[PDB]
């Protein structure tokens, strides 16, 4: 089933440890790859919010720049939609 999950990720010296790309259904960005830190995130997670604010209407470049600009050593929260069917 589709669940909403809050995940906390501390930005490390090498970044947050994941990559994103556009959702085929147009509801935002999905987690493309977990390059790592991002322990509660999963590939395919739809990013619905960053720091409790909705980001579904933002483009790929906008979400990326939001993460890039987030300060060194600070945490970001993400609300994600995840298919939890095993
Ligand atoms: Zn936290
Ligand atoms: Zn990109």
């Amino acid at each position: 089933s589709m669940e909403l999950i809050t995940v906390h990720i501390v930005k490390g010296p090498m970044g947050f440890g994941f990559t994103i790309a556009d959702s085929p259904g147009g509801g935002g960005q999905r987690v493309k790859q977990i390059v790592d830190r991002s322990r509660g995130l999963k590939e395919g997670d739809l990013i619905v919010e960053v720091n409790k604010k909705n980001v579904q209407a933002l483009t790929h470049n906008q979400v990326v720049d939001m993460l890039v600009e987030s300060p060194k050593g600070s945490e970001v929260t993400l609300l994600v939609q995840r298919q939890t069917r095993l």
